[PDB]
């Protein structure tokens, strides 16, 4: 049990080692389309790549690339698209994706500025008069609603597609309230912010799989991924405590590189879905 290994690599401070076996373990496909020169402003960082297998395409016949990976957990029946803070020159490529894999929520875990530098373009409107036209990809975006609460807010979108005037709802979940340096102290208001994600139906089947995104896409990203996989095998397997984190781990990063950036995500997946696991039982 998960419980017990908390204790034991915490009281033994093992915590970077196990994170290194799990980084010599991880897989590695190759990411062709990502290092084309053509998509090179297309990436905000050069080491963070998808992986040709599991990338987004985009349907434009010109470019199809976007840097984002599908993760697909078939014991889980959870689907999630994984992607970077968009850029200023890859918002439009941004909504097209959800237009296209027919996504239900949006979930940011960064703020737009964090250590005095900007790590996400601004790619939703601030006031319901001002909507946002991405002439690039033919869409309207407009805030519908907005509900600003301590650790987190929701916003209601009315995404348009110019091309047919069809209109969809999306929400987006941001939580605004990851501290600049290190992890939260508590993994409650994480769980919470979890919780409200399930609650809207975002992650459900009926719908297109959810967007997931911090700046690079795999540290903060990943622990959210990690997380609601983990609680969601224990209610379904026989025996909750054969769930193991490190495996499921292994297995997300089969879809995506990096999942998990330091030992202190890796420490901080633990207590949240130990502590989630209560909520559970
Ligand atoms: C007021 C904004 C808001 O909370 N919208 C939401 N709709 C659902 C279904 C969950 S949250």
């Amino acid at each position: 049990e998960m419980e017990k290994e908390f204790e034991q690599i915490d009281k033994s401070g093992s915590w970077a080692a196990i994170y290194q076996d799990i980084r010599h373990e991880a897989s590695d496909f190759p990411s062709r389309v990502a290092k084309l020169p053509k998509n090179k402003n297309r990436n905000r960082y050069r080491d963070v790549s998808p992986f040709d297998h599991s990338r987004i395409k985009l349907h434009q016949e010109d470019n199809d690339y976007i840097n984002a990976s599908l993760i697909k957990m078939e014991e889980a029946q959870r689907s999630y698209i994984l992607t970077q803070g968009p850029l200023p020159n890859t918002v439009g490529h941004f909504w097209e994706m959800v237009w296209e894999q027919k996504s239900r929520g949006v979930v940011m875990l960064n703020r737009v500025m964090e250590k005095g530098s900007l790590k996400c373009a601004q790619y939703w409107p601030q006031k319901e008069e001002k909507e946002m036209i991405f002439e690039d990809t033919n869409l309207k975006l407009t805030l519908i609603s907005e509900d600003i609460k301590s650790y987190y807010t929701v916003r209601q979108l009315e995404l348009e597609n110019l091309t047919t005037q069809e209109t969809r709802e999306i929400l987006h979940f941001h939580y605004t309230t990851w501290p600049d340096f290190g992890v939260p102290e508590s993994p409650a208001s994480f769980l919470n912010f979890l919780f409200k994600v399930r609650e809207s139906g975002s992650l459900s089947p009926e719908h297109g799989p959810v967007v997931v995104h911090c700046s690079a896409g795999i540290g903060r990203s990943g622990t959210f991924c990690l997380a609601d996989t983990c609680l969601l095998l224990m209610d379904k397997r026989k025996d909750p405590s054969s769930v193991d984190i490190k495996k499921v781990l292994l297995e997300m990063r089969k879809f995506r590189m990096g999942l998990i950036q330091t030992a202190d995500q890796l420490r901080f997946s633990y207590l949240a879905v130990i502590e989630g696991a209560k909520f559970i039982m």
